[PDB]
């Protein structure tokens, strides 16, 4: 479907550490991030999204409009400037983040009550699955 609204609880996360290493997140921090439970809340109104991924001390938020490139500064992650763009490819929500890292971005597949999220950087893919609470 295209309706990603909801509160999404993590069911699985594969290759998180490889993806974080490809972004250059500090090794010591990685070993903390791997322990943290993540909650993903998405508010979607037309083209307008507000995405909030939260854990006890570490969050990632992004707000965007589909089809509108935006300057993103990943201040809580690797602290880089990218030019980000989120588009629909059929029912897949696709983000490409142009900048230093190649093949950087993410894709969301919504399948009923499930959300599949693939985060890419370089040659690494992290595959996550969430279920709608
Ligand atoms: C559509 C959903 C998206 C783009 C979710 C993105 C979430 C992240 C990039 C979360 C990253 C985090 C870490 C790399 C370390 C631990 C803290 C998190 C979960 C906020």
């Amino acid at each position: 479907t295209r309706d990603a609204n909801g509160t999404w609880e993590m069911e699985s996360n594969e290759n998180f550490e490889g993806w974080m290493k490809a972004l250059d997140i500090d090794f010591a921090l990685r070993k903390i991030a791997v322990r943290l439970t993540q909650t993903l809340v998405i508010d979607q109104d037309g083209d307008n999204f507000k995405v909030k991924c939260t854990s006890t001390f570490w969050n990632y938020d992004v707000d965007f409009t589909v089809g509108v490139e935006f300057d993103e500064y990943t201040k809580s992650l690797d602290n880089r400037h990218v030019k980000a763009l989120v588009t629909w490819e059929g029912d897949v929500l696709v983000c490409v983040q142009k900048g230093e890292k190649e093949n950087r971005g993410w894709k969301k597949w919504i399948e009923g009550d499930k959300l599949y999220l693939e985060l890419t950087c370089g040659d690494q893919v992290c595959r996550q699955v969430f279920k709608k609470k």
